[PDB]
Formats: structure tokens, C-alpha cells, sequence
């Protein structure tokens, strides 16, 4: 099974990912997670978007493209993933077609732009794995601590209001078209579609997403 998660920042993608992945046994591939983790490391594939995310905007098409093709000729997703934060610019969406990378399943979540300042000023994450958390709406059990490991939870560099609205303003202009770009995949037969209410409960839309999945 092969996945994309489309929605603007904040929108809930990360936090389902992980449902999705702990169910159905496919890796999440995140670049922002990627980006981060080759940033910390120095990696030399990826440290130069330091700056960038920083500032709020994307990073160039050819960094990323380059990470995920590393990252899914990797065994453990032989037998599929989910990309969670790419493709996302119109190029991106077509190196994927161009390299054959056919998906299964387009999810995109419905989110109203009020809600994201909020919901990314709480964010939390355990930076080793992933796992995103947030302060009010989906606390950890135990307050800055990661529930599966213990270890302690930090704040991305990039999570400040203003830094989010300049993501979301990159989103619209760049990102928003995939929404059409898939839908019309999904007409010609190459995938699925479905669009799910993103501000419900964290539980229920993970509930909502299983009923699609199977
Ligand atoms: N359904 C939801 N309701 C309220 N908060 C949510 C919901 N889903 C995720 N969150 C929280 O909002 C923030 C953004 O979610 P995240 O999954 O990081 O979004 P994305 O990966 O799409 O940027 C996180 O702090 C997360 O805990
Ligand atoms: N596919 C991508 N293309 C370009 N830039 C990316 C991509 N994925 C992540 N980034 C960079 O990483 C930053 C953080 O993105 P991400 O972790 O997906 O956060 P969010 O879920 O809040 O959008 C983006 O603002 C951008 O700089």
C-alpha cells in the first residue's frame, strides 16, 4: 500500500502517519523530518536547508526529490509507504510520475486556515522518531515526554507563528495544486481520493482514515 497525505501545515498529516504506520506496517517518509534530521546531522544531502525551513519556505525541488528517491529504494518499503509533507510543488508531483511511483491512496485533509497558528505553536516532538504531540490537543501522557520511548520532547526551530504563516502562503501558492493534481489522477483511474474532516478529534479521524483503508 502506497499513501500520500495532502493538507496544509498543521493540518494533521504527521500525527496520522504514525497510526497509519504502527497499523498497516509501511514507513512513513517525511521530508521535513528527513530535512531535519540531515540539518542535526550535518548530512550532506540535506543539511544546506537550515536556513531555508528557517525562513519558512520550501526547500528546492531537487534536494527533496533526491532524499525520498534515496529513501524508498530502501528495503523496508518494498511493500509500500506513505509520504507525508511530499510531493509538495507541481514538479515534485511529476518527478514522482515520471519515475514510475504510482500511488494507492490520496488522502487530503480539510482543515480551516484559523486553526493552524494554534495548532502549530503547541507542537511537541520526539525528534529521533518522528512523533508529533501537541500541549493542549493531544498531549503526551506524561507532560514533555515522548510516550513510546520517555525521552524528552523538543520544539522545532521552525514552529513560531510568523514562520507558520509564511509556510501557509507558501502552501497556497505551491502546494494547494497537488489537491487538483491528484483528484485528476484519481479520475483517470491511477488512485484513490478521499478527503476527510481534519478537525475532528485525533482519534476519530484516525477512526475516519481506517474505515478508507480497510
Ligand atoms: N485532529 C486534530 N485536532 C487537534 N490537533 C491536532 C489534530 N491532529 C494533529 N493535531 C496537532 O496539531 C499539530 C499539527 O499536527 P501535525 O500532525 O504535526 O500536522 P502536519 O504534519 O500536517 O503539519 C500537532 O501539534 C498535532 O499534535
Ligand atoms: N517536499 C518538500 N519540498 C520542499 N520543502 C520541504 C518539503 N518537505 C519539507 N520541506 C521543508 O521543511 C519545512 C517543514 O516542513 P514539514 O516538516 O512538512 O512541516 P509542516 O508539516 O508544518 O508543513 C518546510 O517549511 C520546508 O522548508
Amino acid at each position: 500500500m502506497r499513501i500520500i497525505l495532502l493538507g496544509a501545515p498543521g493540518a494533521g498529516k504527521g500525527t496520522q502517519a504514525q497510526f497509519i504506520m504502527e497499523k498497516y506496517g509501511i514507513p512513513q517518509i517525511s521530508t521535513g523530518d528527513m530535512l531535519r534530521a540531515a540539518v542535526k546531522s550535518g548530512s550532506e544531502l540535506g543539511k544546506q536547508a537550515k536556513d531555508i525551513m528557517d525562513a519558512g519556505k520550501l526547500v528546492t525541488d531537487e534536494l527533496v526529490i533526491a532524499l525520498v528517491k534515496e529513501r524508498i529504494a530502501q528495503e523496508d518499503c518494498r511493500n509500500g509507504f506513505l509520504l507525508a509533507g511530499f510531493p509538495r510543488t507541481i514538479p515534485q508531483a511529476d518527478a514522482m510520475k515520471e519515475a514510475g511511483i504510482n500511488v494507492d491512496y490520496v488522502l487530503e485533509f480539510d482543515v480551516p486556515d484559523e486553526l493552524i497558528v494554534d495548532r502549530i505553536v503547541g507542537r511537541r516532538v520526539h525528534a529521533p522518531s518522528g512523533r508529533v504531540y501537541h500541549v493542549k490537543f493531544n498531549p503526551p501522557k506524561v507532560e514533555g515526554k515522548d510516550d513510546v520511548t520517555g525521552e524528552e520532547l523538543t520544539t522545532r526551530k521552525d514552529d513560531q507563528e510568523e514562520t507558520v504563516r509564511k509556510r501557509l502562503v507558501e502552501y497556497h501558492q505551491m502546494t494547494a495544486p497537488l489537491i487538483g493534481y491528484y483528484s485528476k489522477e484519481a479520475e483517470a483511474g491511477n488512485t484513490k481520493y478521499a478527503k476527510v474532516d481534519g478537525t475532528k478529534p485525533v482519534a476519530e479521524v484516525r477512526a475516519d482514515l481506517e474505515k478508507i483503508l480497510g
